[PDB]
């Protein structure tokens, strides 16, 4: 039983920051709760420790016709949501977003449609989430895999082998990009940036004292802005950027006194002017960990 | 017809940042939409310009037993919401939040209860909002009062004279505090800070290109943190602060290339140890405008 709902775009789920991905994550927790007969918000492991359904791999796919920067107050959307079986320790949640008028907004989720040929005018969200607990109270390092009792993955529809987010994130942690460096039609610019980012305790921290999943998207855009400025491009042009595809892998969290490093590089298209691929790696130098990788497929007019 | 709803605390509405006030503002727009027979999200003035139901005065009142820093993932709440007539150009929206178990969570909104003696264990939210339009496209200065056609304030219950948010915000713009400087039981410390804050285009900006109302709470906490650190207090102690009362007045918005100034001062209680009043003024020096005033009534254990 897929879920189909009418949404009107609110101030808390749009704009050039991370509010839309924050709202999508709330929707994911509601969708897993409904489909897996589990209260995700208050989940505890068999032993009684809180268990968080942590974001691990996050993709948002759009296009010139509908992307996250298209959305403004009062836009009417149709949202179709559903979970896919990834066993007892993980779960995949898909959301399709259409403009509520649109031809065929009533169509069900179509994996073929999500993994192979996304349609122009729809937005596609993939959230792969993993149950975790803390390994020590107040530590945000070395989180441990978990599963709350009664988590019902059984019955959920299955992905075919071709559609594996696991294959995708395994390659991205190795390559530090989601788009192979040897992919034709792009040139790697020499200009790169490295930004020191102390954890912002007033803006980066969630209600359980971890770094907030949506803050990782804010940190990647801070890196992307720093590279944009290194390229001599304007702050107003940054706000016109169209992100047609963004992938994020959350390899680690971090303690709230950490100083993170945000590294960014870009490949510009040889074929299409104003098209580029930006890669961002978030490091925690003091613990020697890479804690995130993101790739943004971007169209601009700077 | 007041609205009473069950809420489970989600990642997008808690934590030490501005997510709870962001969620409350979304709820306000839904409440005005329901009670005033108006689609606030897509509102336009009679002439066809977008009109925003802008936040102008915002209060959050709690206590040691339930405050915004109490809230964590999966907490079960009861929310009671309702609008009060302030004419065609403004509207007051109240929210009471109780823990869903609690004795007498079913009780209706009680102004006596909100303005005179708030109860321990309830959280009280006041949002006074004013319809505005831009005076020039792409300018965030010199916003103009408005009202969308068909806005139904008629029928809404009325406040008695004693309960005027107008008297409260008029005094705060004059004094740069919501708690009179001559109030007994407090001493003004000599330590103050002034922080330069360029508008953060990746975290401060909303879906219509204004500074986001919830970002004003992030900027006030940036000032408050800077003063806390000037006092030699610890970042971990900052995260244990209990804000029992916070008031915010939004006197202006600002263009996205602005450099703002965040000024903070504190009065410590003579009576109760670890109790203090922090005042923050946000200035836009280049336009010679004060664009916000906030006072935080805080309990700490630093
Ligand atoms: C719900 C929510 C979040 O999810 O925020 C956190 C964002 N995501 C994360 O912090 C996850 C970081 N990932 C990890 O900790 C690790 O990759 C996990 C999932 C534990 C896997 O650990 P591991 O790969 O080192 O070891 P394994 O062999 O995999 O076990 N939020 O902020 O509200
Ligand atoms: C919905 C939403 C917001 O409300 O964000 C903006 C936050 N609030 C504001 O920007 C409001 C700033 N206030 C003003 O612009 C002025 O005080 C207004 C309301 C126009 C009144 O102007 P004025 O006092 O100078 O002139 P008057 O005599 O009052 O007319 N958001 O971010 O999503």
């Amino acid at each position: 039983p897929e879920i189909k709902q009418a949404v009107t775009v609110r101030p808390g789920m749009c704009g050039p920051g991370s509010l839309f991905v924050g709202q999508l994550g709330d929707w994911t927790w509601e969708t897993v709760s409904a489909q897996c007969d589990t209260d995700v918000f208050a989940a505890r492991d068999a032993s009684g420790n809180p268990t968080y359904l942590a974001f691990y791999y996050f993709r948002v796919r759009g296009g010139r016709e509908l992307h996250p920067g298209s959305l403004t107050f009062g836009d009417r959307l149709t949202v179709t949501s559903g979970c896919y079986d990834q066993g007892t320790e993980s779960v995949l949640t898909l959301h399709r977003i259409d403009r509520a008028g649109s031809d065929d907004a009533q169509r069900p989720l179509d994996l073929h449609e999500f993994y192979e040929r996304p349609r122009d005018g729809s937005l596609y969200v993939e959230n792969f989430n993993r149950w975790v607990t803390r390994s020590a109270p107040g530590s945000n390092e070395d989180l441990v895999k978990s599963s709350p009792p009664g988590f019902r993955n059984d019955g959920l529809p299955q992905l075919p082998a071709a559609y594996s987010p696991r294959a995708v994130y395994r390659e991205a942690r190795t390559a530090h990009t989601f788009r192979a460096l040897d992919e034709p039609g792009f040139r790697l610019l020499p200009d790169t940036v490295e930004v020191e980012h102390p954890v912002d305790i007033v803006r980066d921290v969630n209600g359980v004292g971890l770094l907030y999943f949506a803050s990782y998207f804010s940190m990647v855009d801070k890196a992307a802005l720093a590279l944009w400025r290194r390229l001599g491009r304007s702050d107003r042009a940054f706000l016109r950027r169209v992100v047609v595809d963004q992938q994020m892998c959350y390899l680690g969290n971090a303690d709230l006194d950490s100083v993170l490093t945000l590294g960014a590089r870009v490949r510009v298209s040889t074929e299409t002017p104003g098209e580029e691929l930006v890669d961002v790696v978030i490091s925690d130098r003091d613990s020697g960990r890479v804690i995130a990788v993101s790739t943004l497929h971007t169209q601009h007019d700077a």
